[PDB]
């Protein structure tokens, strides 16, 4: 399989797997805008590794009802890869990662 692991596009750090994609609200892809109007194509993952979660969670402008977010950087290079979500149910936690900041390839 050549499409099974997601790595940081900037450095190659191991981040997630196609197996760990999560359909939240019926789709793994969510297109969203931050308060500064920046558009992100976000893929939900049940699980991710190789990140560094920055600060404490915030509910402010959460794209996912009932979840608080933390900034998720690449733990290797510090590139902004997305957010970790916590404090909801089914599931309690998940990752929302910026699709175009990942590279897909072989295990
Ligand atoms: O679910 C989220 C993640 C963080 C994101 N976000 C990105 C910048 C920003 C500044 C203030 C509050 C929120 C912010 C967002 O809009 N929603
Ligand atoms: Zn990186």
């Amino acid at each position: 399989p050549g499409a099974s692991i997601f790595r940081c596009r900037q450095c190659g750090q191991t981040i997630s797997r196609r197996d760990w994609l999560l359909p939240m609200g019926g789709d793994h892809e969510h297109v969203v805008f931050n308060p500064a109007g920046m558009i992100f194509r976000v893929w939900c993952f049940s699980l991710a590794q190789g990140l560094r979660l920055i600060g404490a969670p915030s509910g402010e402008f959460s794209w996912f009802k009932g979840y608080d977010w933390t900034i998720a950087l690449c733990g290797q290079c510090g590139s902004h890869l997305g957010w970790h979500y916590e404090g909801g149910s089914q599931p309690q936690t998940f990752f929302g990662l910026i699709k175009d900041r990942l590279a897909e390839g072989p295990a």
